[PDB]
């Protein structure tokens, strides 16, 4: 019963890892991961929500939405290019160039997230994923508003905060573990790493740039107010480093903007006019002419 009305439109392939499933959308022939959740067994409905207003260079598009008596499936872009997390441990760690090529792109989702009007609250390299052209895809928005390693210290204390200034603690983490490949702030007994992050000191390793440092400082401010602002960290100088450019935050990938081609072949596989196909197509239902339209523009997107 559970799997019936996604086997109408996916060929389902091996699981991954909610659990994730790599599937292949039958109409479209493009590769998916299907998120899979036991709604008796649990934050779904948060990361929906959010999802359907976010639509993002680099964040992991919602396709589909499926829902069952048991089960909610959500349908989305396919990452091969695996975990941030992973990429940094294969790497040992990153060079400053090769953190700048990726924070880059990271600002880019996180400045374009809070112009939304959310926060993510749950930023770290587990929730960055890289797809075929390496550019990464930031993912599970299900503790997004309107993981202790990388919780900025007012969060954990349970204190009322703004969202933004999470994200940018947390990024100030990312950064230190993109350049170091270890956390700035580890231990093996919780209560001491809970000190650690309240405290805010950290180990400098010596191959880090006076430049790196500073922005650090910039970032991992245990006072929130002292947190650098996104707005700043766009055009920041380390940031525009070999660029000349503040960061492009601006979602590429638009809700009112059709593409002609992906309209034209959309429209073969429907009974209805041109006219009839992109008023359906606008109302962005999250169904499965949601989802072929949105794949049909990736696979335009390879060619
Ligand atoms: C399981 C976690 C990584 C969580 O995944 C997710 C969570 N929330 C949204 C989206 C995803 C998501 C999106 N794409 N993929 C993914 C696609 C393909 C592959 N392999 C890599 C190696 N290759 C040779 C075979 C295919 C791995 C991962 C996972």
């Amino acid at each position: 019963m559970d799997y019936d009305e996604l086997l109408k439109y996916y060929e389902l392939h091996e699981t991954i890892g909610a659990k994730v499933k790599l599937a292949c959308h039958i109409l479209t022939g493009e590769m998916v991961a299907i998120k899979i959740m036991d709604k008796n067994t649990l934050r779904i409905k948060t990361e929906i929500e959010a999802l359907k207003n976010l639509r993002h260079q680099h964040i992991c598009q919602l396709y589909h939405v499926l829902e069952t008596a048991n089960k909610i499936f959500m349908v989305l872009e396919y990452c091969p290019g695996g975990e941030l997390f992973d990429y940094i441990i294969s790497q040992d760690r990153l060079s400053e160039e090769e953190t700048r090529v990726v924070f880059r792109q990271i600002v880019s989702a996180v400045a374009y997230v809070h112009s939304q009007g959310y926060a993510h609250r749950d930023l770290k390299p587990e929730n960055l994923l890289f797809d075929e052209y390496h550019k990464l895809k930031l993912i599970d928005f299900g503790l997004c508003a309107k993981s202790l390693a990388y919780a900025a210290p007012e969060l954990i204390q349970g204190k009322s905060y703004l969202g933004s200034e999470a994200d940018v603690w947390s990024m100030g983490i990312l950064l230190y573990v993109l350049m170091c490949g270890f956390l700035p702030f580890d231990d093996d007994n919780v209560m001491a790493l809970y000190k650690k992050i309240m405290r805010g000191k950290y180990d400098v390793p010596k191959w880090l740039s006076p430049s790196s440092i500073l922005l650090l400082q910039q970032m991992l401010q245990v006072d929130p107010k002292k947190r650098i602002s996104m707005k700043n960290l766009l055009n920041h100088p380390w940031i525009m480093q070999d660029y000349n450019y503040p960061v492009e935050w601006q979602s590429k990938n638009p809700f009112i903007h059709l593409d002609d081609d992906c309209v034209t072949e959309l429209s073969v596989h429907h009974r209805n006019n041109r006219q009839t196909m992109e008023d359906l197509i606008s109302l962005w239902q999250y169904d499965h002419l949601t989802a072929t339209y949105l794949l049909l523009l990736a696979k335009k997107a390879r060619g």
